[PDB]
C-alpha cells in the first residue's frame, strides 16, 4: 500500500509546483489512467523542494478533497489559497531506482495513440482531447505515442494533427511533438529561412541554450538538414555578431567545478571594462572570449565584481558600447548568464504586454522550457509583474490554443 503524508507549503510567492490530471480523462504523465491530480513538476530550490515529488497524488488540499475534481478547479483552488497550503499526498513506496513512479506503459502509449485518433476523426474534431492528452505527458511520451499512432494507422501523427488543426493551436501543437533538439534546430532552420528577418529567434535559442542542449542541437540539425549549423549561422551573419554567435554555437563553455577563482573573477572584470567602457572604442574580441568561454556561476560573479570598476553595470555598458545585432546578442547573453528564468519571464512579458500577442515568441517560450525551468520563470514572472504568468496568458490568447498555454505553463500563481 502507498503511504500518505502531510506536507505545508508557505507560497513564496507561489508553491513552486505545476499539477497534470483530472476527472475529465488530462491524464498525466505518471499513472495517466488514474484520474486524480498529480504533481508534475516541482522547483528545486523552491518552496516545495524536499517536501512534494513529482508523481505524488493530492488528496487533500485545505480541506479540500482533491479526489474526483476537475483539472481546472483544482489550479483555481491552489493558486487561491492564501499563504499557506496543508496538502495530503499519496507517494508509491520506492527504493534505489528513483523514477519507478512514472509507470508509463507501452500500452499507455496505445490508448492515448487511440484515443488521440478518435478526438482526430470525430465530427468537428476533438481540440479539447488533443489539447488534454499531448499538454499532460513528456515530450519522450509523445515520442511514444506518435510511434503507436502510426503503427496504427499507418499515418504519421504529425500529418493528421497538420489537416485536423489550424492557427496558433497547430503551432503550439505540432512544436510539443518535435524532441527538444529537433524543435530548437527547426526553429533555427526557421529564423535563417528568413535570412536578416528574425535574428531574435536565433539569438534567444543560440545564447539560452547550455553546452549539452547545443551539442544535441548540433547533432540533430545536421541529421535532419545534412547541413552543419555552424555553416548556416555563418551563412547568415556578419561582423562581431558572426563571431560570437559561432563561438556560441559551439556549447563549449567552461563548466564551474569546485573552486571559485576570486582572483580570476577580478582580473576579468577589469578586462571587460578596460575593453569597453573606459576605452575609446570597444575591444569586441576580449568580450567575445570573456563572456563565451567561462563557465556561467563565475560571470555571474565576474558581472558583480564589474560594478565595483564600472559606474555602468554590464548590460548599461553593452549599450553604451555596441549597436545592432551585435548589442542584441550581447544584451541577450548577458540575461541568460544573470537570470535565466528572468530572461523568458521578460520575454513572455513583452510578448502579450501590448496591442495582440507576439504569438511565434509566446509558443516557442512555453513549448520549449515547459520541461527544463518554467516554474522558476513563473516564480519571477510573478515576483516582478504581481500577476501569474498563467493571467497573462489567459488575457492574451482564447480558445483551446489558450487551454494548452495553460496546460504548459503547469498552473497559476
Ligand atoms: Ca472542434
Ligand atoms: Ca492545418
Ligand atoms: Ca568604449
Ligand atoms: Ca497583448
Amino acid at each position: 500500500m502507498g503511504e500518505q503524508f502531510c506536507v505545508r507549503i508557505e507560497k513564496n510567492p507561489g508553491l513552486g509546483f505545476s499539477i497534470s490530471g483530472g476527472i475529465s480523462g488530462q491524464g498525466n504523465p505518471f499513472k495517466p489512467s488514474d484520474k486524480g491530480i498529480f504533481v508534475t513538476r516541482v522547483q528545486p530550490d523552491g518552496p516545495a523542494s524536499n517536501l512534494l515529488q513529482p508523481g505524488d497524488k493530492i488528496l487533500q488540499a485545505n480541506g479540500h478533497s482533491f479526489v474526483h475534481m476537475e483539472h481546472e478547479k483544482a489550479v483555481l483552488l491552489l493558486k487561491s489559497f492564501q499563504n499557506t497550503v496543508d496538502l495530503v499526498i499519496q507517494r508509491e513506496l520506492t527504493g534505489s531506482a528513483y523514477g519507478s513512479v512514472k509507470a508509463y506503459t507501452n500500452f499507455d502509449a496505445e490508448r492515448d495513440a487511440l484515443n488521440i485518433e478518435t478526438a482526430i476523426k470525430t465530427k468537428g474534431v476533438d481540440e479539447v482531447t488533443i489539447v488534454n492528452i499531448l499538454t499532460n505527458r513528456s515530450n519522450e511520451q509523445r515520442q511514444d505515442i506518435a510511434f503507436a499512432y502510426q503503427r496504427r494507422t499507418k499515418k504519421e501523427l504529425a500529418s493528421a494533427l497538420k489537416s485536423a488543426l489550424s492557427g496558433h493551436l497547430e503551432t503550439v501543437i505540432l512544436g510539443l511533438l518535435k524532441t527538444p533538439a529537433q524543435y530548437d534546430a527547426s526553429e533555427l532552420k526557421a529564423s535563417m529561412k528568413g535570412l536578416g528577418t528574425d535574428e531574435d529567434s536565433l539569438i534567444e535559442i543560440i545564447c539560452s541554450r547550455t553546452n549539452q542542449e547545443l551539442q544535441e542541437i548540433n547533432r540533430v540539425y545536421k541529421e535532419m538538414y545534412k547541413t552543419d549549423l555552424e555553416k548556416d549561422i555563418i551563412s547568415d551573419t556578419s561582423g562581431d555578431f558572426r563571431k560570437l554567435m559561432v563561438a556560441l554555437a559551439k556549447g563549449r563553455r567552461a563548466e564551474d567545478g569546485s573552486v571559485i577563482d576570486y582572483e580570476l573573477i577580478d582580473q576579468d572584470a577589469r578586462d571587460l571594462y578596460d575593453a569597453g567602457v573606459k576605452r575609446k572604442g570597444t575591444d569586441v574580441p576580449k568580450w567575445i572570449s570573456i563572456m563565451t568561454e567561462r563557465s556561467v556561476p563565475h560571470l555571474q560573479k565576474v558581472f558583480d565584481r564589474y560594478k565595483s570598476y564600472s559606474p555602468y553595470d554590464m548590460l548599461e555598458s553593452i549599450r553604451k558600447e555596441v549597436k545592432g545585432d551585435l548589442e542584441n546578442a550581447f544584451l541577450n547573453l548577458v540575461q541568460c548568464i544573470q537570470n535565466k528564468p528572468l530572461y523568458f519571464a521578460d520575454r513572455l512579458y513583452d510578448s502579450m504586454k501590448g496591442k495582440g500577442t507576439r504569438d511565434k515568441v509566446l509558443i516557442r517560450i512555453m513549448v520549449s522550457r515547459s520541461e527544463v525551468d518554467m516554474l522558476k520563470i513563473r516564480s519571477e514572472f510573478k515576483r516582478k509583474y504581481g500577476k501569474s504568468l498563467y493571467y497573462y496568458i489567459q488575457q492574451d490568447t482564447k480558445g483551446d490554443y489558450q487551454k494548452a498555454l495553460l496546460y504548459l505553463c503547469g498552473g497559476d500563481d
